């Protein structure tokens, strides 16, 4: 039979990354490609072919949760996993009206600033040189 | 102010790969945790707080399209966006009645195959000795 039209869900794909390596896709990228699921949407007419391939990625801890629990002025062990499963000690004073953390451990010159302006809540998050600044709304 | 109750939903993240390399989190962890936004539920009982963050991936990067126009014995340009990036010349004809390509371009023996086998779509794809069997399921 020729007629290819239909939906099409992927049932079985092996030497997926065989065929990648000989295409020199980064081993990340590999990683990524075989952790998808794909669907393929074929309408054929004839020799006219729209072949609509998606791809979509399943990531185990698609909705990772992190808790921190802590009182301003008692240190506390943090370990920073969701992160770089550190254990480091962690101690927050108010500056002002900015939340202030020290994260004492291997990494020099990391903690992070937590504040209020308006409906959003600032986040930076240091460690050595690099800043990193999230901003979240409020719900 | 001080009262950071709430439930916060992220809205920008600068340099959170910057952060993240500084911390020695690895190239591939760093390319899925950069595609995730996070929402903060902060529950603020004086200097006493409970922080949980949940991370979830963004919804344009849940998943990527590929779509392909073509007609059987007409070459056409293909840019492989959904693999490595590369443009080759495609050219399908039948053989039998097995849909088979041939692309053109810097890898050799590029190319694939379609064909239906009960209820079933195979596909075959091939770069040079390396060859990627499979098989889809109509929906």
């Amino acid at each position: 039979t020729r007629d290819q039209n239909g939906t099409w869900e992927m049932e079985s794909n092996e030497n997926f990354e065989g065929y990648m390596k000989a295409l020199d896709i980064d081993f990340c990228t590999r990683k990524i490609a075989v952790r998808c699921t794909q669907t393929k949407v074929i309408d054929q007419d004839g020799d006219n072919f729209k072949d609509k391939t998606t791809s979509t990625f399943h990531h185990h801890h698609h909705h990772r949760n992190y808790d921190v629990d802590f009182t301003v002025g008692v240190e506390f062990d943090e370990y920073t996993k969701s992160l770089d499963n550190r254990h480091v000690k962690a101690l927050v004073t108010w500056e002002g009206d900015v939340l202030v953390c020290v994260q004492k451990g291997e990494k020099k010159n990391r903690g992070w600033k937590k504040w209020i302006e308006g409906d959003k809540l600032y986040l930076e998050l240091t460690c050595g040189d690099q800043v990193c600044r999230q901003v979240f709304k409020k719900k």
